[PDB]
C-alpha cells in the first residue's frame, strides 16, 4: 500500500495530517506513507513514526517531479493543501487514486474529491481524519470511528539531554518554554512585555526561560530579553531561529510547560502532551484547539498591532494557571 501525502506547508496543519498517517496505518496493512513537503518541512516529519520518507520538492518542474515519481508506483495520493497546483504533481506521477477536499475546484486533478460542508466537520483533525475512508460513508464527523487518533510524538531522555547541551542549556533549573510568535499575524500575540514580565516572575520562582519561534520570531525574542535585567536574563534564552523543528520538537518535550499563542507550535507541545497555557485573543479555538488533555486555554472574549483582548490577559492570570498545571505534574 504505497502512499503519497501532498503535506501542508504550515507547522500547525501539519501536526494535524499526522492524524490521517496514524489513521492510515489503522485501516490499512502494511500502509507506506511518503510525504511531500517543504524542505523546512522535512525535521517534523523525522520524528513522525508513520511516515517512511520525506520527498524532497514552476509549471515545467511539477511535471518533471511527478514524472520522476512514477518509478515509486503508488497506489493512493492525499492532497492536503487547497489550491489548485497542489494536487497537479499526483496526476503527472500517474496516481490512479487521487484524494482530497475540493478547496479550489480542482475536480480534475482529483477523482476521488470530496465536498466539504463546515457545519458537518467543525474541527481540522476530523477533516484530515475523514480522508481516510471511502467517500459515500461519512456525512458528519460523528460518523468517524472512535477514538480518534490524535497527533502524537515522543522524546526520549537522551535526546532531551544531548539537545539540551547542544543549545547551551544549564540543567541547574528547571524550564519553562515561550512561543511568543504567531503565524496569523501580531493580533494574535500576546503582547512582547507581558512574556517578559511573565518570565520575571518565573525565573523568580526559580525557572529558566527558553524563546521558542522561527527566525521571523527573533527580534521578538530579544525585546522581551531587552526587559529583563543582567541576572534575570542570565536565565533566559532566545532560541527563535536557532532550532531546525526537530530540535524545537525536542526541546520543547524537555520543558516543564509551554506558554503560547494561538500558532502552530501550540499544536506541537499538544503533540507532545506538555503542560501548556494557551492564550487567545482575536481568534478562537473552534476550529484548530489544542489537542491534549493537559492544555488550558485562556480567553477573555467571544466570537499590524496587539488586539486589547490579548493586552487585557495580564501575566499574573497566567502564572496562576501555570502554576497549578506545574503542580499537577509534579505530584
Amino acid at each position: 500500500m504505497k502512499i503519497l501525502v501532498i503535506g501542508p506547508s504550515w507547522v500547525g496543519d501539519m501536526m494535524m495530517s499526522q492524524s490521517l498517517y496514524r489513521t492510515l496505518q489503522a485501516r490499512y496493512p502494511q500502509a507506506i506513507i511518503d510525504v511531500m513537503a517543504p524542505a523546512w518541512c522535512r525535521p517534523l516529519l523525522s520524528r513522525m513514526p508513520e511516515v517512511n520518507e520525506a520527498i524532497p520538492m514552476e509549471i515545467g518542474e511539477r511535471r518533471k517531479l511527478g514524472h520522476s515519481l512514477r518509478e515509486k508506483r503508488y497506489d493512493r495520493a492525499y492532497v492536503l493543501p487547497n489550491s489548485f497546483k497542489s494536487a497537479l504533481v499526483p496526476l503527472f506521477a500517474g496516481i490512479p487514486h487521487r484524494t482530497g477536499w475540493r478547496g479550489e475546484m480542482r475536480y480534475g486533478l482529483l477523482n476521488d474529491v470530496r465536498v466539504l460542508d463546515k457545519e458537518a466537520w467543525p474541527l481540522m483533525v476530523e477533516r484530515y481524519i475523514a480522508l481516510a475512508y471511502d467517500k459515500g460513508i461519512m456525512r458528519t464527523a460523528q460518523d468517524l470511528p472512535q477514538p480518534l487518533l490524535w497527533p502524537q510524538l515522543q522524546v526520549s531522555e537522551g535526546e532531551k539531554s544531548y539537545t539540551c547541551n547542544q543549545f547551551s542549556l544549564s540543567s541547574e533549573r528547571p524550564m519553562i518554554g515561550f512561543c511568543p510568535g504567531a503565524e496569523f499575524g501580531p493580533a494574535k500575540r500576546w503582547p512582547h512585555y507581558h512574556y517578559a514580565e511573565l518570565a520575571k516572575q518565573l525565573i523568580d520562582e526559580g525557572y529558566q526561560v527558553v524563546l521558542f519561534g522561527s527566525a521571523k520570531d527573533h527580534e521578538a525574542g530579544n525585546e522581551i530579553l531587552a526587559a529583563l535585567n543582567t541576572e534575570q536574563q542570565a536565565w533566559c534564552r532566545n532560541l527563535a531561529g536557532e532550532t531546525q523543528l526537530d530540535q524545537a520538537v525536542i526541546l520543547i518535550a524537555a520543558c516543564k510547560a509551554i506558554v503560547t499563542n494561538d500558532s502552530g507550535l501550540m499544536h506541537v507541545a499538544a503533540a507532545l502532551n506538555r503542560p501548556l497555557v494557551a492564550l487567545y485573543g482575536p481568534s478562537s479555538p473552534d476550529f484548530t484547539p489544542p489537542l491534549s488533555h493537559k492544555a488550558r486555554v485562556i480567553r477573555l472574549i467571544t466570537g499590524e498591532g496587539y488586539h486589547q483582548s490579548l493586552i487585557d490577559i495580564t501575566p499574573q492570570r497566567v502564572l496562576e494557571e501555570l502554576n497549578a498545571l506545574l503542580l499537577q505534574e509534579e505530584a
